[PDB]
């Protein structure tokens, strides 16, 4: 301190030389070289400045850093026909993370499961659907023996009205009377022309049978995921959407929930639609009691007070008063549209 030297100070702070000599230019601190001597009040300046400068550089890192989100799991639907084998992918996809299990135990239904690829974890939601948004892509399952019918049609556009990029699976590819071409043409026909022709339609053949070409769908979900660049920001409000709801005898009402945005906790007050409560236990799809549940996460919720509605959007609130709030709110405002009903012009 009293009295250093500037090669002595460089030292103590960790500075290079000609950084130091930057430094004192910028306080008009005169010096003949670095072997010349700082008086206290200087040195302490620079000790000061030093110091702060570090601090202001690190708080601008940080920034930077917090502002890009991490990246969150593509969410995926299986649709079509029910008898072109979806319950059969489903159910292929299903396995190939049991494949011997642990183990085991466990499983539980939470709405939707996960793949594990050395890619990345892809979410499927449970159940394929006829049927607010909540996958980001929906594979289309169409028999290559039976071609597009109603239902795959009804599919398709259920899928682009709900927003979801759509990979076409051409599925039972080893049945005799199988017809890609087939397929392909009657695709052509509805607007959707496969990329090789030139087109941007996703066409991947499969069999959920044997799990040929399974992999293949994995790989492409995962490479759209990939530009898209699904993220998501853990510590925003959190945000989830209610994938169904039933009552246990033994435990009460249960809700399968799809987190979107933030990450709820257990004891959080939540309102979805106009049913609310307070997170009592969250369990995942290994049947683990969860304390949170962050992005792209499947849990089954204990604590609603009343039946919540699929596709109703789950809301963090801060507290029970404001929970009944805002229900009571949407309650009287459906009672008042309803009335709109009853009275004029029914
Ligand atoms: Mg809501």
């Amino acid at each position: 301190m009293a009295k250093v030297r500037i090669y002595q100070l460089a030292k103590e702070l960790g500075m290079e030389t000609q950084e130091l000599l930057e430094l004192l230019d910028q306080m008009g601190v005169a010096y003949k070289s670095h072997a010349s001597t700082l008086e206290e009040k200087d040195a302490e300046a620079v000790r000061e400045l030093v110091k702060e400068q570090r601090g202001l550089q690190e708080k601008l890192a940080e920034e930077e850093r917090r502002k890009s989100l991490p990246r969150r799991p593509p969410v995926v639907v299986i649709m079509g026909h029910v008898d072109h084998g979806l319950t059969t992918l489903l159910d292929y996809l299903r396995k190939s993370r049991i494949a011997e299990k642990e183990a085991g135990g466990i499983t539980q239904h939470v709405g939707a499961f996960e793949v594990k690829t050395p890619q990345g974890t892809v979410v499927f939601i449970d159940t394929p659907g006829a049927e607010a948004k909540v996958a980001d892509i929906a594979v289309i399952v169409i028999a290559a023996d039976d071609g597009i019918m109603p239902q795959t049609e009804e599919a398709i556009a259920h899928a682009k009205a709900a927003g979801a990029k759509l990979i076409f699976a051409i599925n039972k590819i080893d049945l005799p009377q199988a017809d890609p071409e087939k397929v392909k043409r009657q695709l052509m026909e509805r607007g959707f022309v496969p990329e090789e022709y030139g087109g941007d339609a996703i066409v991947i053949p499969i069999s959920a049978k044997t799990g040929q070409g399974v992999q293949d769908l994995l790989e492409m979900i995962l490479l759209l995921a990939e530009l898209e660049d699904y993220r998501a920001d853990p510590n925003a409000e959190p945000r989830g959407v209610i994938l169904e709801s039933k009552l246990d005898k033994q435990a009460g009402i249960i809700a399968n929930m799809l987190v979107q945005e933030g990450t709820f906790r257990v004891g959080d007050y939540v309102v979805a639609g106009e049913a609310y409560g307070r997170i009592r236990a969250m369990m995942d799809a290994d049947g683990n009691q969860r304390k949170e549940a962050g992005p792209g996460s499947a849990v089954q919720v204990l604590g609603f007070q009343e039946l919540p509605h699929a596709g109703d959007v789950v809301e963090w609130v801060p507290d029970l008063e404001a929970a009944k709030e805002i229900a009571e709110e949407r309650k009287e405002e459906r009672k008042a549209r309803e009335e709109e009903e009853k009275a004029r012009r029914p």
